């Protein structure tokens, strides 16, 4: 078996290899990349997402989210407080202000130490889940707004035609902005391109060990666990690498820099944080190997998850027994 230790693999496709997206994902998996839950892909030197980022300041962040923490440094939840709208130019200025800017630090490891020591004592503001794309329409390779759709994948594999669409989201981050432990909706893949700015550090649990993370989460957030059988779907729980190590949870970490893609694989739990002002674009996608994960994906029916209507059809077709109970939570 390839990659038996479930290490995060890093790929350097040539421009020729970068033409066929599906084929390259299949290649990565042939090398065992999916066993980690996360892979990095460094694009060919000849490739670019767009010509410049000089004209993005007028994008609106309609609902910036202030991420307020509760708990202890290594085990905490965060809730999202809605703030007034601001442009990306205004957001960048805020990110760079004395209150919110990245502190002095020696290297990525030093900054990581500071993040886990001090995160809970601040409330950074995140612009998340903004529908849109920063890929140039003329970028033909790995354009996250031009991928084959999950609906078409389901149709090709299973012969079922369903409603729904599948478009990218933009994320504007600043120092300490945080993404909680989660897998994707319906345990889909995700692909994430860091367009510009400061890095993003990722933590990931191998898919074959996801239930170990779930068991620890139930122990660490016992009230949340009693409230919902899939509360990590709420995307509010953080557990530090120190606490994961103390509890023997297998995981890896890696830092993504501007110009790099990350792919998360079905049922690969991940979490992380931004180093400073940045902008990422991400979208979910599927392959034939995903279908069995979609069938088995755990759902939040307590009603806190609140997802896109695109998910209605996935649950309806792949999880018809759960559909009635799941839709009540949505409605
Ligand atoms: O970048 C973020 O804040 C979160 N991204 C993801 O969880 C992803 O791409 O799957
Ligand atoms: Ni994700
Ligand atoms: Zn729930």
């Amino acid at each position: 078996a390839q990659n038996p230790n479930c290490n995060i693999m890093i790929f350097h496709p040539t421009k020729e290899e970068f033409n066929d997206f599906d084929k390259y994902i299949a290649y990565m998996e042939s090398q065992g990349a999916h066993r980690a839950g996360l892979a990095k892909i460094i694009p060919p030197k000849e490739w670019k997402a767009r010509e410049t980022y000089d004209n993005i300041s007028e994008i609106l962040i309609a609902t910036p989210l202030q991420q307020v923490a509760s708990g202890r440094a290594g085990v905490f939840t965060q809730y999202h407080k809605k703030k007034k709208a601001m442009t990306v130019g205004e957001y960048r200025h805020l990110a760079n202000s004395k209150k919110y800017q990245t502190p002095p630090h020696q290297n990525f490891e030093d900054l990581e130490r500071k993040y886990w020591k001090n995160r809970i004592y601040n409330s950074p503001i995140y612009g998340a889940d903004i529908s849109g794309s920063l890929f140039d329409e003329n970028t033909k390779q790995w354009n996250l707004g031009h991928l084959g759709t999950i609906q078409d994948l389901l149709e090709k594999e299973c012969g079922v035609v369903i409603e729904g669409v599948n478009t990218p989201y933009l994320y504007f981050g600043m120092w300490k902005t945080t993404f909680a432990w989660h897998t994707e909706d319906m345990d889909l893949y995700s692909i994430n391109y860091l367009h510009l700015g400061e890095p993003k550090t990722w933590y990931v649990v191998p898919p074959e060990h996801g239930q170990r993370l779930e068991r620890l989460a139930r122990e660490l957030f016992p009230g949340s666990s009693r409230g919902c059988g899939a509360f990590l779907r709420h995307k509010v729980a953080l557990i530090s690498p120190t606490v994961l190590k103390e509890n023997g949870i297998p995981f890896n970490r890696i830092t993504q820099e501007a110009g790099e893609f990350m792919v998360t694989f079905p049922y690969g739990y991940h979490a992380g944080f931004n180093h400073g002002f940045n902008c990422a674009e991400a979208i979910n996608f599927a392959t034939p190997r995903w279908i069995d994960y979609g069938k088995m994906a755990s759902q939040c029916s307590c009603g806190e998850a609140r997802v896109t209507f695109s998910m209605d059809a996935f649950v309806r077709i792949l999880q018809p027994e759960r559909y009635d109970l799941w839709k009540r939570g949505q409605d």
